[PDB]
DNA sequence: GTTCAAGGCCAG
DNA sequence: CTGGCCTTGAAC
C-alpha cells in the first residue's frame, strides 16, 4: 500500500463519480493523488486484503459492520477535535465508536420512515391506536391503511421498541450483551398491537417486502412503512405520496433501527494523517457532500448545516427525524442471535402457533447472554489424571451456519446426560432443514454409548446439522470396550472429535466464561495430558 | 472425624 | 508409557 496516494473503497449503489471528484479537487489543492474504487463485495474483499497489510485507505459502509472490522483491528483509531465533532449530529458519533473509541466517521443516516398515500391520505395518523379505524372506514373503498413487510424483524422493531423495548442497553460506547429488553411491558405491548392488527386481519400477517410495496405502489394500501431504498420506485409508480414520522404507540416515539454510512481509516494505512484531512476538510463539508449528493443521494447527513439545507426536502427531514427518535443499530456480533431469536419470535406470535409471551420470553432467553462461573469452569474442564472422580459434566456449545447464532452452556441435570439435553434444546429450536447448520461442543466428558448413539441417531435423522465436539477428557465406564465403539460410531455419523488443545481452553475462556478480563491461567500438566489423551483418541478412532 | 484436591510410587 | 493404587496435606 503506497504512501501519497489515497485509495478509497465505496459500495457501488453511493456515488462514486461525485466522491471522486472530491478527490479530484483534494488532488488539486494538495497534489496527493485520490483514486475511489467501488468493488463487489468490497464488505468480504476488505477484511482479507487489510489482514494482510493492504487494501484500501478509507472504506465507506453501514456501520454495523465496522464494528466486526475494529474487533479484529483494521481500524485505526481517530481523534478528531470536540470543535469537529460539533460538525455533526452528536448521535452519529454513538454508531462509530466501538469499545469506548472512534473507528470512524459519520457519512450519512438511513431510517425507517412512513410513506402514505397523499390522494387516499391527505392528513396522515400520527398515532398506531389510530390505525384500526382508519382502515376500516378504507376497506369499504377496497383499500388497505397499512401494510408493510411483517417477516423481518427491522420492520416490525419500531412498534414493539416505541414502549420500553430495546436490543442491549448502551453505557458509554459500550452493550451490554447479557440484558436484552425483547421481554418487556412495554415490547409485550406493541407486539400484542401488531398482533391485535393481524387478527382483525387490518394486516393478512403473510405480507412480506414485495407484497406491500407491490400493494402500495399500485395503489391498493395507503401507508407502508419503508426506508428511503424504495423511494425511487415509489417515484416511478406516478404515485402521490409523502414520507412523514412514524406513528407514536403509548404517545412515545416509535423507534427504528439507524443505520449510519461511515468512513473508516485502514489501520494498515501510512496514510492515516491523509486520510483524515481528506475527510475533514473535504468530504465532510458542503461542498464534498453535496458534490457526493448530486451523483447519487445520501439520504440524510451526519453534517449539520448540509442537512439543514437537505431538510428543505421534506422526506429527508422525516427521515432524520425518525432517526433522532430511533436508536442506533448495534455493531457487535450478539446482534446477529438478535434478528434470528427475533425473526422467529413474531412470526410464531404472528400466525398464532405459539402466545405472546411465550414467544417473547424464549426469544429473550435465547438471544442473550449467560456465563459460566470461573471457578466452575476451571474445576470442570480440567483434563489431569485423577479426574474421573468429576460426575457432573458440562457441555458449551456454539450454533452457527457463518452467522454465529446463539451460545452458551449446559450441565447435568436428574439422569439426564448433556449430550440428550442439548438434543431437547435444539429440538424444541425449531430448524429449517433447507440450510445446513454447524454446530460445536466444548464437553468435560466425551460422549458415553448411550449419547453416542442417540447423538449419532439425531444425527442421521438430521442431515443438515454438522456436528464437531472438543472434549476435556475421554470418558470410559467398564474401560475398553464400551465407549471406543460408542466414539468410532460418532466417527462413522462424521462427527469430527477432536480433544481440547490449549487453543481451545483459550477459545473457551475468552467465549463462555465469565472471566472478569482475566486472562487464561493454564494449570500444570495441561499440554501432556493434551497430547496423551489425543493419542490414546488417534488409537481409539483409528 | 470425614471428604477432597494433588501427587507420587509401583506393577503391569 | 499407561493404568492401578496408596500417601498426604489441607480443606469441610
Ligand atoms: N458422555 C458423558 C459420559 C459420562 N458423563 C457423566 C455424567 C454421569 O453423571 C456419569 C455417568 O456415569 P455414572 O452415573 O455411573 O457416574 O458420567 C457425562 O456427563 N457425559
Ligand atoms: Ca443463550
Ligand atoms: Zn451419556
Amino acid at each position: 500500500i503506497e504512501e501519497g496516494k489515497l485509495v478509497i473503497w465505496i459500495n457501488g449503489d453511493k456515488g462514486y463519480n461525485g466522491l471522486a471528484e472530491v478527490g479530484k479537487k483534494f488532488e488539486k489543492d494538495t497534489g496527493i493523488k485520490v483514486t475511489v474504487e467501488h468493488p463487489d463485495k468490497l464488505e468480504e474483499k476488505f477484511p482479507q486484503v487489510a489482514a494482510t497489510g493492504d487494501g484500501p485507505d478509507i472504506i465507506f459502509w453501514a456501520h454495523d459492520r465496522f464494528g466486526g472490522y475494529a474487533q479484529s483491528g483494521l481500524l485505526a483509531e481517530i481523534t478528531p477535535a470536540a470543535a469537529f465533532q460539533d460538525k455533526l449530529y452528536p448521535f452519529t458519533w454513538d454508531a462509530v465508536r466501538y469499545n469506548g473509541k472512534l473507528i470512524a466517521y459519520p457519512i450519512a443516516v438511513e431510517a425507517l420512515s412512513l410513506i402514505y398515500n397523499k390522494d387516499l391520505l391527505p392528513n396522515p395518523p400520527k398515532t398506531w391506536e389510530e390505525i384500526p379505524a382508519l382502515d376500516k372506514e378504507l376497506k369499504a373503498k377496497g383499500k388497505s391503511a397499512l401494510m408493510f413487510n411483517l417477516q423481518e424483524p427491522y420492520f416490525t422493531w419500531p412498534l414493539i421498541a416505541a414502549d420500553g423495548g430495546y436490543a442491549f442497553k448502551y453505557a458509554a460506547g459500550k452493550y451490554d450483551i447479557k440484558d436484552v429488553g425483547v421481554d418487556n411491558a412495554g415490547a409485550k405491548a406493541g407486539l400484542t398491537f401488531l398482533v391485535d392488527l393481524i387478527k382483525n386481519k387490518h394486516m393478512n400477517a403473510d405480507t412480506d417486502y414485495s407484497i406491500a410495496e407491490a400493494a402500495f405502489n399500485k395503489g391498493e394500501t395507503a401507508m407502508t412503512i419503508n426506508g428511503p431504498w424504495a423511494w425511487s420506485n415509489i417515484d416511478t409508480s406516478a404515485v402521490n405520496y409523502g414520507v412523514t414520522v412514524l406513528p407514536t404507540f403509548k404517545g412515545q416515539p416509535s423507534k427504528p433501527f439507524v443505520g449510519v454510512l461511515s468512513a473508516g481509516i485502514n489501520a494498515a494505512s501510512p496514510n492515516k494523517e491523509l486520510a483524515k484531512e481528506f475527510l475533514e476538510n473535504y468530504l465532510l463539508t458542503d461542498e464534498g457532500l453535496e458534490a457526493v449528493n448530486k451523483d447519487k443521494p445520501l439520504g440524510a447527513v451526519a453534517l449539520k448545516s448540509y442537512e439543514e439545507e437537505l431538510a428543505k426536502d421534506p422526506r429527508i427531514a422525516a427521515t432524520m427525524e425518525n432517526a433522532q427518535k430511533g436508536e442506533i443499530m448495534p455493531n457487535i456480533p450478539q446482534m446477529s442471535a438478535f434478528w434470528y431469536a427475533v425473526r422467529t419470535a413474531v412470526i410464531n406470535a404472528a400466525s398464532g402457533r405459539q402466545t405472546v409471551d411465550a414467544a417473547l420470553a424464549a426469544a429473550q432467553t435465547n438471544a442473550a447472554a449467560e456465563f459460566m462461573d470461573p471457578a466452575t469452569f476451571t474445576y470442570q474442564f480440567k483434563n489431569v489424571r485423577w479426574a474421573k472422580g468429576r460426575r457432573e459434566t458440562y457441555l458449551c456449545y456454539v450454533v452457527k451456519r457463518s452467522e454465529s447464532l446463539d451460545f452458551g452452556y449446559l450441565r447435568n441435570k436428574n439422569g439426564c446426560h448433556v449430550a440428550l439435553l442439548f438434543l431437547r434444546y435444539i429440538s424444541d429450536w425449531d430448524l429449517d432443514p433447507g440450510r445446513c447448520y454447524r454446530v460445536t461442543w466444548f464437553t468435560s466428558w466425551s460422549p458415553c454409548y448411550d449419547c453416542a448413539r442417540h447423538v449419532a441417531d439425531f444425527l442421521r435423522g438430521n442431515p443438515n446439522l454438522s456436528l464437531r465436539i472438543f472434549t476435556a477428557r475421554l470418558y470410559f465406564c467398564e474401560d475398553r470396550k464400551a465407549e471406543p465403539e460408542g466414539l468410532r460410531r460418532l466417527a462413522e455419523a462424521g462427527v469430527q472429535i477432536a480433544i481440547m488443545t490449549y487453543k481451545d481452553y483459550e477459545y473457551c475462556w475468552n467465549t463462555f466464561v465469565e472471566n472478569h478480563e482475566r486472562t487464561f491461567k493454564a494449570w500444570e500438566g495441561l499440554h501432556e495430558n493434551s497430547v496423551r489423551l489425543s493419542r490414546q483418541l488417534r488409537r481409539i478412532l483409528q
